[PDB]
């Protein structure tokens, strides 16, 4: 009773999961991996093969890992998925969002390009993105030895991998070097200004909540950041600071009900569907932000086969 617009099968759920403080963040990390490890112990890479790769980075940057999922036994050329892992820009691995790729790639048939980008906030803005825009870069400039179609490379990630997704696809657009088939935004974290109704009033919302977005902004962006009225933030950053949403990617885009994040979505596909661009967007009732954990929630299960069939069109040939 204390969210009743809650699915009742995410319902149970919520008394188990730890709280994911951004104020501590070596307990965060903690917490998280923790989460996260022992799920993975038992992840099924039946049909699939995974093999790191490494990109350049960009600048004088530090070269950038690659968990490169491919499928077994397949022609090739095939499309593949540039995907890039959440946490707030500050905890996480690109080992955590194993069981995604492994998925796209068993029942799509496309090889995945899971991203190791650099943490915040001992690597602020912007260094998560460069990492990300080399990775897009390379797998772009080595397709045929990779045996990747560089007419279907699709960008997309979860929360902060969406919002490092959509800054990789402004800046993939903006440089002009790499054409982008697809974009998929998962309950994406878009906007540092923190301005819309449910950035303004879920304060204590399951997993994420505006205490936790004060911090990742923070974290992300660092000391020459002054906050929501700072006007000079880059749209590779704030990709809802962006004026010219022209020209980007078939997108899809889904939130969650009681996410703080959810309006800040829904506005960047409305302004993107307004811009011309073909958009999916998907609200789901009675959810929260990350209640896809809830794998065997009908909701949850719902959101997942529709990921996949949006993927599979998305980079249809």
């Amino acid at each position: 009773t204390t969210f009743p617009t809650l699915d009742p099968e995410l319902a149970a759920a919520l008394t188990m999961l730890p709280k994911v403080d951004f104020a501590d963040l070596p307990n965060a990390r903690a917490t998280y991996d923790a989460l996260i490890g022992a799920m993975l112990a038992d992840l099924s890479f039946d049909g699939v093969s995974l093999r790191e790769l490494s990109a350049p980075g960009l600048d004088g940057d530090p070269e950038v890992k690659i968990r490169f999922v491919t499928p077994d036994n397949t022609a090739g050329p095939v499309p593949v998925l540039l995907w890039i892992h959440g946490g707030g820009f500050a905890i996480g691995t690109a080992e955590s969002s194993d069981p995604f790729c492994v998925e796209v790639a068993r029942e799509l048939g496309f090889a995945v390009a899971n991203v190791e980008y650099r943490l915040a906030p001992e690597t602020t803005f912007p260094g998560p993105v460069n990492d990300c825009y080399a990775a897009l870069l390379y797998i772009h400039a080595h397709a045929e030895e990779l045996g990747i179609d560089p007419s279907r490379i699709a960008v997309g990630g979860q929360s902060a991998g969406g919002g490092l997704a959509a800054g990789t696809v402004l800046k993939a657009r903006d440089e002009g070097v790499v054409p982008v088939a697809f974009q998929f935004l998962e309950i994406p974290e878009l906007d540092d200004r923190l301005e819309t109704v449910s950035m303004t009033n879920f304060v204590d919302t399951p997993l994420w909540h505006r205490p936790n977005a004060i911090l990742s902004w923070k974290y992300y962006l660092g000391e020459s950041y002054s906050g929501p009225e700072d006007p000079d933030v880059s749209i590779y950053a704030a990709p809802s600071r962006a004026t010219d949403l022209t020209g980007l990617p078939p997108t899809y885009l889904s939130t969650m009900e009681l996410d703080p994040l959810r309006d800040e979505g829904i506005e960047y596909a409305l302004r993107l569907l307004q811009a011309g661009v073909s958009v999916e967007l998907h609200s789901f009732p009675g959810t929260f932000h990350g209640s896809a954990l809830v794998a065997t929630a009908a909701v949850s299960e719902r959101g997942a086969a529709e990921a996949l069939t949006a993927i599979r069109r998305g980079l249809r040939s």
